[PDB]
């Protein structure tokens, strides 16, 4: 039944989207005796916060620097503000503290993922995406030798185990290994679902593809509701991996008891296919893992994209079945690129338009993925359509560089968004050349 796998793919989106909710960075500041010690001191907490922490970006108190001595210059109204020296700051010798405003417990507050060592979150995202990448390649021969159903049940068991274990990870490398194994199992489940849905009924390939895509997009609203319900990342991972226990228990019928040579050239087809897959994967896994910076509220943005991705994909399927594959794919790619470029150009003051443009770009890249998945079954002969596997591998490899590009934010907050807007434009400009 397609319902059982559709539910699993829905929770698979939840497990994939948990990389953004669990790695959320709430408002944090360094430990200070004027704010964290006893109230009896030798009033006005904002003044103490200002005199204890030097200002940083967006006129906010810095998150990785603290004054070695109380700077009373920010207290006297007649004093010249913004005139202290750099030597009066210390590299946070007393640690940091976290405010439980939007989130009460995350992996950032546990292992101290402050901006001083902010590379740990993109590194963990890249490790998860590498586990997704190597998961599809290794599960190929595993499903070919052991069978798709047995390895599917084993991947469900591994998903449950690594979900119940990641919530109890005491160290950062242990959590990274748990996420790697979880991503391996996720990639195995995805490959099995893909190889089963294609050979299920298919002329009915686009219908089942759109159904699976809608079941996956339901995962956005699912994880939004779960993150609005529970606020602890451990309890979140637990309740997200709980349904996979029943998914594994669904085994045994509910307790019954191809290589090619491209020496002359790229032949104008596989190069463009891999380029579009790379672009889709890169923009998707670079824009979905940083939803906190794309809108004012993470849950609101998630609900918005979850409620907009369904009619967007419906219209994408409509244009795919009504006016072809290449023109609608190029149009969706260009629309997503222009939307991300406008989101980059629009200042951070207008949050509503920013969230709308981000939702439109995500819908556009989803429509482009749907089109390139429908187009992958027609651009190659019946025996060459290895092509879909190569395209998925190229998309995963492009996703690998997704979180790594976000590290370029030290030079400017718009450069990652600039790339996320420029890549779809070139992808759509190159998509028009498809036969
Ligand atoms: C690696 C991906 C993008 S898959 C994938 C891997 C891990 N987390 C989520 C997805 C995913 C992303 C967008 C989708 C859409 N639309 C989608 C639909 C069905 C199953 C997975 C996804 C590929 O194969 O290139």
């Amino acid at each position: 039944q397609t319902m059982a796998l559709m539910v699993s793919i829905m929770w698979l989106c939840t497990q994939s989207m948990l990389e953004n909710f669990s790695a959320a960075v709430p408002s944090h500041r360094c430990w200070a005796p004027l704010l964290d010690n006893s109230t009896a001191q030798a009033l006005s907490p904002e003044a103490l916060l200002a005199i204890s922490i030097p200002p940083g970006p967006n006129q906010r108190p810095h998150q990785c620097r603290r004054f070695r001595q109380p700077q009373w210059q920010l207290l006297d109204p007649n004093a010249t503000a913004t005139s202290w020296s750099e030597a009066d700051t210390e590299p946070c010798v007393d640690g940091w503290v976290y405010d439980r405003s939007i989130f009460t417990s995350t992996i950032v507050a546990k292992w101290n993922l402050v901006c001083d060592s902010h590379a740990l979150k993109p590194m963990a995202q890249s490790i998860y995406l590498a586990g997704i990448l190597v998961g599809a390649a290794a599960c190929g021969p595993a499903s070919d030798r052991f069978g798709r159903r047995l390895v599917l049940t084993w991947s469900y068991l591994q998903m449950a185990v690594m979900g119940t274990a990641a919530a109890f990870a005491p160290a950062f490398p242990v959590y990274c290994l748990f996420r790697f194994l979880l991503a391996f199992a996720v990639a195995g489940v995805m490959m099995n679902t893909g190889t089963l849905l294609m050979e299920w009924t298919a002329r009915a390939r686009p219908l089942v593809m759109t159904l699976n895509s809608l079941g996956f997009s339901f995962g956005h609203g699912l994880t939004a509701a779960v993150a609005y319900g529970v606020r602890d990342w451990t309890l979140l991972q637990l309740v997200v991996s709980v349904p996979f226990f029943l998914c594994f228990l669904y085994s045994w019928w509910l307790a019954e008891s191809g290589t090619l040579l491209r020496m002359p050239g790229l032949r104008f087809r596989t190069c463009i296919s891999t380029l579009c897959w790379f672009a889709f994967g890169f923009t998707f896994f670079g824009l979905a893992l940083d939803l906190q910076a794309l809108g004012s509220n993470i849950f609101l943005l998630q609900m918005f994209i979850g409620v907009v991705d369904i009619p967007a994909k419906m219209g994408a399927l409509l244009l795919l079945s009504h006016l072809g594959r290449r023109p609608t794919l190029a149009a969706s790619l260009l629309l997503a690129g222009l939307c991300i470029l406008a989101n980059t150009l629009v200042p951070h003051e207008m949050g509503a338009l920013r969230s709308a443009l981000a939702v439109l770009g995500l819908g556009g890249v989803g429509a482009a993925f749907t089109c390139i998945t429908i187009y992958s079954s027609e651009l190659f002969p019946t025996v060459l359509r290895t092509a879909v596997g190569l395209g998925q591998m190229a998309a995963r490899g492009g996703a690998i560089l997704g979180p790594l590009v976000r590290l370029l934010g030290v030079h400017g907050p718009w450069l990652p968004l600039l790339v996320y807007g420029t890549v779809p434009v070139l992808s759509g400009l190159a998509a028009l050349l498809l036969p």
